[PDB]
């Protein structure tokens, strides 16, 4: 600000520092589980 | 596997044999039985 008669020590005591997080668009998967599945149990 | 200190005499005892038969996909058969039928009793 530093404006008014008196004035704030540094630009962190301006902030609100929010613990919020947000992700963008991802890439889809199709492949992933689209075929059956075979188990096994040896080579 | 090869790679631990122990290991099996040969792939016959790493190996599950499945009993089932499968077989792809065969030419299909049309002209065998789209004519009619003319029954002999003679040469």
């Amino acid at each position: 600000n530093q404006s008014s008669s008196v004035e704030v020590s540094s630009e962190s005591y301006e902030t609100i520092f929010s613990q919020r997080i947000i992700r963008d668009l991802q890439k889809e998967l199709v492949v992933g589980a689209l075929f059956e599945e075979l188990p096994m149990s040896s080579k």
